[PDB]
């Protein structure tokens, strides 16, 4: 049966650039199928909350399991508040996003898909945050 | 209902209704492959003789749905040595079996149960005995989980000291040393002395939820009267009773047989029944028809005292004998009382040593009551008195105090 890749590896981000953002990620540890793509997504992430306010200036085992695949063995199995910018992947674990707020936070959300997700559905996030450099 | 001989429970919740009526199980309990298309409650369920196994059960997020009230089991006989085994329980995320006061005999096993929390809120020592063989793997990160108790009530969990709790909403009740050892109705109101687990009241034992050692005609009891004997390893039936027992249907298939004061499907090895495939067993007389190294400290030194001026010690044979055990030599040193402690108010020593005949066992004799004793025990085997003695394997022990 095919089935949901595994999430993104190794999910890596960087800013090289104010208002830019470069990611960088690796292919998951089971594809259980060709990968289709990549979905990476990010959002405004608030500045922390309050931080505002305040003025801060022998062993048998496999025996025991066999028991349980026995008793599977009689039944079969067989399928038939900010806003996000979002973008696909459509080859690398690498993409560049710009014009983002300078020196803001964004959450970035990477997940990672097969040929079966247009009717597995894509893979859970495998997910990391960086920041923007500064408006220099 | 005594429900029984043996429950498997597979597919469909709605077969799992055969529990409405039920209060105690003869025999293990399975449950296999069930998927639901809801709440169910079966508190009518309190105690369990062996095993609890459930496997692929989707559709229950918390054990408290279903069996608050199941108090006891017994694990008279056990899963590989496990008395409860929980595996692949994806959504269920906590225990809340909060009534759950004891399990008997047997380890514990828990596996794959990915969003289980609530995983180590629960002191297994309250209530089973050598937790030191559970197995606990694959389940919810307990770092990720990031379980909660609210406050109720903590304990000395391993290196740490923590709250215990079965759910959120319910912890791991506990009783008293005034009752100890015995149980307790939930006001710490110690149960009876033969009672197990929860009492509807306390100190009674025609009052109780379950017992320790035997129950019968409401009575919680040590041992079967008479004309009773021991079943399975929890309730005494007559002499009749097991004259209505054919066992289970098998080419070996006969009556129940009764030894020792237990009914049992069959004579343990070594016995057969009387005569005419008698109701009794009787034991068959003979076979029935068809270099060296330094020793290891002895293992499991044990001492006691049941007198003072006076000890008893037992041990066990070492983990490397490294040889013929030829003989044990035993030392033993006075300890001081605890240091500090003397200076408040709150308003040297010799070594001794013999050497053993043969037994793990020997005593001791005119020490001081209640003294604080070191004793110190050597293991040489037969070139030990070349090779030097082993190490020791020791203890601390006091003798009984003098009144």
């Amino acid at each position: 049966n095919a089935s949901v890749p595994s999430i993104p590896l190794d999910v890596l981000s960087a800013s090289n650039s104010s208002s830019q953002l470069i990611v960088k990620w690796n292919p998951p540890s089971l594809p259980n199928g060709n990968l289709s793509y990549y979905i990476v997504r990010w959002q405004r992430q608030p500045q922390d909350g309050y931080l505002y306010r305040h003025n801060y200036c022998e062993k048998e085992e496999a025996e025991y399991r066999k028991v349980f695949e026995n008793f599977l063995h009689n039944s079969i199995f067989v399928p038939r508040e900010y806003p996000f910018f979002e973008s696909r992947v459509d080859n690398k674990e690498r993409t560049v996003i710009s014009n983002l707020r300078p020196f803001t936070l964004y959450r970035i959300d990477i997940h990672s898909c097969n040929h079966e997700a247009e009717k597995l559905g894509c893979s859970a996030s495998n997910f990391v945050f960086a920041r923007t450099m500064p408006a220099e």
